[PDB]
């Protein structure tokens, strides 16, 4: 009887998992079936940009919460307070709050309210370093609770930075961290962001963002803890750290899989290196799973979103194969306490939920615009061709605009 589209993004082993759950789901309802449209994590926000604006829009789709209210006042999500209300035993209390309250709206605020989605997950950033290199060149290992300094960090970086098979090249590198999903902890970590309180105003050109900035970009300029940009260039830094060439770099559970498949060395979490503030800081990211406004099919589609979603023996399959941590938060703590499962702690990321992850600035404004100004013409900066100072002095008022032009357009389109 009844025919499902389903969109969402995933690397490569994200996909082959999802696609085993919606089969699961299908053996559990075999009235329906669903039609998967899935893409990499890079093409899918403009594919679903074009769906939206064709109003050809998928029954269930992945979507980023700091479009929700644009999506809300756009109608293309699904109210789906009562279906999942109605539905048996799932009780989404028992899903992560930060997670769940991500979907919800009552007209105004983001806090409360209806829910237009449910979360995917919660993905927490954390720090992992490569112990077999560690161990090997005699190094004591990072504490598990309290953060590298930032000089701390470099030095250790650079005692990990050496030529190994001794033919005169380095072939190991302490580090080399991707601005894009790395350089918010060093500012949130150094008292800075990309915006302020109100979330108004563009704060880069703050000193203490700009020092933050230059940090980062020196470990490969500079203090030369990283493979050259030429080396980069050849081979990227995260198919480095698979091959087993850095100490350090990041780890989101959706990465589980892939390191299963891949790494040979032994590695651990340990918090993020701490700047000016003493705290250590990263990101927690989420998406969410909405359903069309537009669907034929509403409780159905509140079903498959649940399933994926909440359901114990579909979040079950998904953190069984390792893409991602459970969103019931007491599942995930007997999840976290349990030693079989590497890496040894695990108990980071839920740490990194509870006290010192944050959310990315755009999930605060109206659009994202702004933010994508700030990192579209970066790499300058990372590669040493112009301080941070003079970029962020420059780029300001071109994001301040944009910022300005999506509190305008938020006044616009909810009235
Ligand atoms: O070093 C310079 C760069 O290297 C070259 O690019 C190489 C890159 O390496 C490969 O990427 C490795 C992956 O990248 C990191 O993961 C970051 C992103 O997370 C994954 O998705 C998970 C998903 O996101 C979470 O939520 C995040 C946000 O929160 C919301 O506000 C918003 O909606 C979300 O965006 C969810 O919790 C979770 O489910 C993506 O797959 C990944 O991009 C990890 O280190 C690896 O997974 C890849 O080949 C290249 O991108 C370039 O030359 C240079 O830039
Ligand atoms: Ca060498």
């Amino acid at each position: 009887k009844i025919e499902l589209t389903f969109m969402f993004r995933g690397q490569p082993q994200e996909q082959t998992a999802y696609k085993n759950v919606v089969k699961k789901f299908e053996e559990k309802h075999p009235n329906v079936k669903v039609n998967i449209v899935v893409t990499s994590p890079d093409q899918y926000a403009t594919k679903l940009r074009a769906a939206i604006a064709g109003r050809k829009i998928p029954d269930v789709f992945y979507f980023n919460p700091g479009e929700l209210r644009a999506y809300v006042n756009s109608n293309v999500l699904l109210d789906i307070t009562k279906y999942v209300e109605n539905s048996k035993g799932v009780n989404l209390q028992d899903i992560w709050e930060k997670g769940v309250n991500k979907y919800r709206f009552d007209g105004e605020k983001v806090g409360q309210g209806n829910l237009y989605g449910l979360p995917k997950d919660l993905g927490p950033f954390a720090l992992g370093y490569n112990k077999t290199m560690f161990e090997k060149a005699g190094i004591p290992l990072p504490d598990k609770d309290k953060p590298y300094t930032w000089q701390e960090f470099i030095d250790v970086c650079k005692k990990l930075t050496k030529d190994t098979n001794g033919d005169g090249k380095l072939d190991q590198w302490g580090t080399g961290l991707n601005a894009t999903w790395t350089l918010q902890g060093f500012v949130w970590s150094n008292g800075a962001d990309w915006i302020d309180e109100s979330k108004t105003k563009v704060t880069v050109d703050d000193p203490k963002f700009i020092e933050a900035l230059q940090f980062f970009a020196d470990m490969q300029n500079k203090y030369k803890v990283t493979p050259s940009i030429a080396e980069a260039q050849t081979l990227d830094t995260y198919q480095r750290w698979l091959r087993g060439q850095l100490g350090f770099f990041p780890v989101g559970p959706w990465d589980l899989a892939a390191f299963d498949q891949q790494i040979k060395f032994e590695y651990d979490l340990i918090p993020w290196p701490a700047g000016s503030t003493g705290k250590p800081a990263t990101w927690v990211g989420s998406l969410g799973i909405g359903v069309s406004s537009m669907t034929k099919h509403p409780k159905e589609a509140v079903e498959l979103a649940l399933y994926l979603s909440a359901d114990p023996e579909g979040q079950k399959a998904l953190v069984d194969q390792r893409v991602q941590l459970p969103n019931s938060v007491k599942v995930a703590e007997e999840w976290a306490k349990d030693p079989s499962i590497k890496p040894a702690n695990k108990q980071e990321f839920l740490d990194i939920i509870n006290d010192y992850g944050h959310s990315f600035p755009t999930e605060y404004t109206y659009n994202g615009e702004w933010y994508d100004e700030f990192y579209r013409n970066l790499q300058p900066v990372l590669d040493g061709k112009m301080s941070a100072e003079e970029y962020v002095k420059k780029a300001k008022p071109k994001m301040q605009k944009l910022l300005d032009q999506a509190i305008e357009q938020e006044k616009q389109a909810s009235k």
